[PDB]
């Protein structure tokens, strides 16, 4: 019975020593988990803000691109209208000079 | 009898200690697993944030350049509207002089 | 013999008890996690319903705005046309007037 | 055999205490497994709602952004329509004035 008491005390000591270490580790892990869970929540807030800014910038860039192309088209049409109006001027000048020449003959 | 009660007391206390150990080992494994899942979500969100922040800078840069083009086209459009208004006015004056000479030639 | 059975039972009892306290410990944390998850779920449900509602209202507004834009574009082209034609009538009256002025001058 | 009765009672007492403990353990394991299941279901719903919410929130921002840009176009077009109405009103008025001046010149030329 004396040998049994010794064997059990011995097994209990080993088990309890292991237990105190495991209780420390559970406490350590619960703490790290709380910290990671907080960082995760924080990164989610920051990501949502950054993703929001991307969408706003995407819409601005797409709208700006449309404006540029609309203005490009309008500039082309204006260049054409100006070239044609100046050409009508030049033609009127020549027709006037020709009518003056016709009239001179008398 | 007093020695028999000690063995029974130690056996019971050993069983309780072992049961606590079996449980603590399971909980440590449960917590370690959760920790690497949380650690992975954190690392993932960091990658995604860095990419989103990068995309914002690229879009800010593009939006600023596009904004410059828009205003330099607006300025050019204004100058073209002006040139056209003035040229059309010179045309209209030439048309009046030509129409007048046509009328004089007719009579 | 019977004393070894007593030792065997006491050890098994302690282990069973220890396991039981571990489950009591577990149930409690599970009840807590459940309450937290249930609350996040309720919150997300509210937010989703609101966001889905806002999507419908924005889709409706975007579609109506698109109609206006196209109606205005159609009206702009009809006004451009009317202006082009009216200016052409002007130019023709301006030529007729300049012609009459020239005819009067020679007489 | 008086000691055997005292030892026999212990075995009996401990056996019944073990069975009862073993039984309580099976009930507690059912509650842990009932709660673990509900937790998994709730955790899954949460993850699902987060995906859906992120998508819906994204769509809201894109639509808000589009509606603001469309509103700018509408107002730019309204301004341009007003300027065109004015140009047209003025051109038609110049026409009417040229018609009157022409009719006058025709009348003077006749006399």
């Amino acid at each position: 019975l004396d040998t049994k008491v010794s064997e059990l005390s011995h097994k209990l000591g080993s088990s309890e020593g292991s237990n105190r270490s495991l209780e420390e580790e559970t406490a350590r892990l619960r703490s790290l988990n709380q910290q990671l869970s907080s960082s995760k929540h924080e990164l989610e807030i920051q990501l949502n803000e950054a993703k929001a800014k991307v969408l706003a910038l995407d819409e601005k860039a797409q709208s700006q691109g449309d404006v540029i192309e609309q203005q490009r088209g309008r500039l082309r049409d204006m260049e054409a209208a100006l070239r044609q109006t100046e050409q009508r001027c030049a033609d009127l000048r020549d027709t006037l000079a020709s009518a003056e020449g016709r009239a001179k003959e008398a």
